[PDB]
């Protein structure tokens, strides 16, 4: 078969840009198939030595076929751009829901952690890194599962420094990312899903790197006693000494943590999610 041609798709709404691309949501005409398309400009990622980012996004999400994730289904070109066919998540970023209803619940804090769990113990197992985890690109389907997305900054296993709310310390300092350093992205994660707010906070970059190097942070008042035990087990500056890290004997004993006491693991993708709080 052909290629697609971008003559194949009707090109709706913009569903967000970012510094090398567009994201579009579009119908393939001849199925009524509803894929966001992320359009990437050639010159600009050319002339800016971004390409490596490209084939690594192409690459990873051409291997990922799991529930929780952002799944590549083709890619095509011309001249101008580079255009990667992706999984449309209806319900948008985990972020617009934090903004929207400030903070999540217990029910609702466990649940979706419980899925980020899940996914990252899939990711990990496929030696790859995500390393830039945020609730920006935790993505929502129509049923309300995640799916994961923004590949084209990972790791695999064969001077990067993700946004500074979220990044591990071991990548600060040391320049390289782990698996663990997806754990400690999760430890912000479920902070800010309890809190409202992420744990590291601070007027600038730079303020914020140094509460991070430090460990400077706390706990308000309103957090759940299960989670701040869990957060502090991810949140811990050694990456070999985080709750489900593989030195730590990996997902087993993070699974079995009582903040999940009522999950169950098995098919998750399939049950019922509970309704944002
Ligand atoms: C900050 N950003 C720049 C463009 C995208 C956004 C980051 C979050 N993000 C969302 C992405 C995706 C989707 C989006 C759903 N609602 C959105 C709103 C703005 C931007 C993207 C999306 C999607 O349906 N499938 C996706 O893969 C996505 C796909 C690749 C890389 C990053 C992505
Ligand atoms: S759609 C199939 C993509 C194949 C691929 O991995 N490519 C194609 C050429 N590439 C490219 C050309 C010009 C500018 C950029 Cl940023 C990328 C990427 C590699």
């Amino acid at each position: 078969p052909r290629k697609k041609r971008p003559e194949d798709f009707k090109f709706g709404k913009i569903l967000g840009e970012g510094s090398f691309s567009t994201v579009v949501l579009a119908r393939e005409l001849a199925t009524s198939r509803e894929y966001a398309i992320k359009i990437l400009e050639k010159r600009h990622i050319i002339k800016e030595n971004k390409v490596p980012y490209v084939t690594r996004e192409r690459d990873v999400m051409s291997r990922l076929d799991h529930p929780f994730f952002v799944k590549l289904y083709f890619c095509f070109q011309d001249d101008e751009k580079l255009y990667f066919g992706l999984s449309y998540a209806k319900n948008g970023e985990l972020l617009k829901y934090i903004r929207k209803i400030g903070s999540f619940d217990e029910t609702c804090t466990r649940f979706y952690t419980a899925e980020i769990v899940s996914a990252l113990e899939y990711l990990h197992g496929k030696g790859i890194i995500h390393r830039d985890l945020k609730p920006e690109n935790i993505l929502l389907n129509e049923d309300m599962h995640i799916q994961i997305t923004d590949f084209g900054t990972a790791k695999v296993l064969s001077s990067f420094v993700g946004t500074a709310q979220y990044v591990s310390p071991e990548l600060l300092t040391e320049k390289s990312a782990c698996k663990s350093s997806d754990l400690w992205a999760l430890g912000c994660i479920i902070y800010q899903l309890v809190a409202g707010l992420p744990p590291f906070r601070a007027g600038n970059e730079y303020l914020i790197f140094q509460k991070i190097i430090k460990l400077e942070y706390d706990f308000p008042e309103k957090f759940f006693p299960k989670a701040r035990d869990l957060v502090e087990k991810l949140l811990v500056l050694d990456a070999t000494k985080r709750l489900g890290c593989e030195e730590m004997e990996g997902y087993g004993p993070l699974k079995a943590h009582p903040f999940f006491e009522s999950v169950t693991w098995e098919n998750l993708h399939q049950q019922t999610p509970p309704k944002l709080t």
